[PDB]
DNA sequence: CACGTACGCGCTGTCCCCCGCGTTTTAACCGCCAAGGGGATTACTCCCTAGTCTCCAGGCACGTGTCAGATATATACATCC
């Protein structure tokens, strides 16, 4: 995630494009919410209806 | 209180079955429709039925006299020594 993990202060992230499922957006929503993103892209949004 | 003996308890063997662990499966759990019925409230209307009241009469309780079945004698006929 982080170009520099060993750092305590503000961590910068290293990839670009993370793709991920519903069911670890539910489990880990603490540990994705707190990411400013530039981008959302919803797959098969009618699970979203 | 005396006697005596049966059984509670301790010890030992033995075998068996339950526990611990590793591996594989599998269904509980969480998150989803898809519509529809059940049920909890809020408000309203209506009507049947149970409380209340008055009056009366017979059911229940008590007491007492009798009465038919069960029990205990009174006297007469049959019978043993």
């Amino acid at each position: 995630f982080y170009t520099n993990p060993r750092a305590k202060g503000k961590k910068t992230m290293k990839f670009n494009v993370l793709l991920t499922t519903y069911e670890y957006i539910l489990k880990d929503r603490a540990e994705l919410g707190s990411i400013k993103w530039q981008f959302m892209a919803v797959d098969e949004a009618h699970r979203l209806k």
